[PDB]
């Protein structure tokens, strides 16, 4: 395959010292978990369980993330990235790192965010609210990309919104990685519905632009009220669902530009599909969230070619955000 690199923040890690990106050599100093009392379970994941908690020394609510120590290298990676991004706009704030004295199970302590139930919010969301929150996510992505970090797991589940205080946080940096130009990454990242075509065609030399495809998937589900937008049943079928919208002509243009070898598993399922107009997804239930600006913005995110998608900074300058601060 033809090599590729990010259009932006290409050399940010190259120009920094080893301490910033060499997470395996990072010294993790675990405090005492006795300062925290667990309140309730907030969620369960493959390698973590998240709890609402109280810091007993200041009577302040926190969030405690207990990690199943399946791979130390992955825990070190998450800790280093959270330490590097600490205090960035709309990035979840790591406040402490603890180990329970008896269990010795690694746990991350974060700032508390009061998540509004999405199912309830989803119905009351306006065109303005979508633009406002999209912009908040973009601030988080432009910042972490500027810091040489790819989140690689952008999805509704990893976005927290406190609608009452119009606060948003991008969470779960467990799959995030440092971007190094020319590096070949593991394509087994992100959640099925949000995986970019680069991952599905096994093109390993991807970059920050993967996050912009995932964001495009979220934008499409939100404005069209179709969750998920690309409803694959497996990773191969996921590409077929994308091809039913973007068409197969542009897919062959993409794999040809990077000299990608399409897996034979695609041979009998891909078929032939025309390029669909974004206006075909407009219906009575969602027309109040759709506008020519939104469709033009969506069209600039949902492109096979990772290099031709808008960067987070270019996305922030799009006319769709001319109504937000
Ligand atoms: O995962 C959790 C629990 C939790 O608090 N987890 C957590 C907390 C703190 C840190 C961590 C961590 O893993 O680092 C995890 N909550 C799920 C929140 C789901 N958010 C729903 C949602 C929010 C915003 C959007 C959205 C809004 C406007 C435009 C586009 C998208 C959507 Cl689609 C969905």
């Amino acid at each position: 395959p033809v090599p590729s690199r990010a259009r932006v923040y290409t050399d940010v890690n190259t120009h920094r010292p080893s301490e910033y990106w060499d997470y395996e050599s990072h010294v993790v100093e675990w405090g005492n978990q006795d300062d925290y009392q667990l309140v309730r379970k907030l969620g369960r994941g493959k390698y973590s369980e998240v709890f609402e908690a109280i810091n007993i020394t200041n009577n302040e609510k926190v969030v405690v993330k207990i990690l199943k120590p399946v791979k130390k290298k992955k825990i070190k990676r998450e800790i280093k990235i959270l330490e590097n991004l600490r205090g960035g706009p709309n990035i979840i704030t790591l406040a402490d790192i603890v180990k329970d004295p008896v269990s010795r199970t690694p746990a991350l302590v974060f700032e508390h965010v009061n998540n509004t139930d999405f199912k309830q919010l989803y119905q009351t969301l306006t065109d303005y609210d979508i633009r406002f929150y999209m912009y908040e996510i973009l601030k988080a992505l432009d910042y972490c990309h500027s810091m040489g970090i790819m989140h690689r797991d952008v999805k509704p589940h990893n976005v927290m919104i406190d609608h009452e205080h119009r606060k948003l946080r991008l969470i779960d940096w467990g799959l995030a990685e440092f971007y190094h130009p020319g590096q070949e990454y593991n394509v087994r990242v992100a959640s099925r519905y949000f995986k970019g075509p680069e991952l599905l065609v096994d093109y390993q030399m991807y970059d920050y632009s993967l996050d912009m495809w995932s964001l495009g998937c979220m934008l499409a589900s939100m404005i069209f009220r179709k969750e998920p937008f690309f409803h694959g049943h497996d990773n191969y079928d996921q590409l077929v669902r994308i091809a039913k919208v973007l068409g197969t002509e542009d897919l062959y243009d993409y794999i040809d530009k990077y000299n990608i070898e399409l897996d034979p598993r695609f041979n009998d399922i891909l078929g032939r599909h025309s390029r669909k107009r974004w206006e075909r997804f407009v219906h009575s239930e969602n027309q109040h969230l759709v506008s020519p600006e939104a469709l033009d913005f969506l069209d600039k995110l949902l492109r096979y070619d990772h290099q031709s998608r808008l960067t987070a900074r270019e996305a922030m300058e799009h006319p769709y955000f001319y109504t937000v601060v």
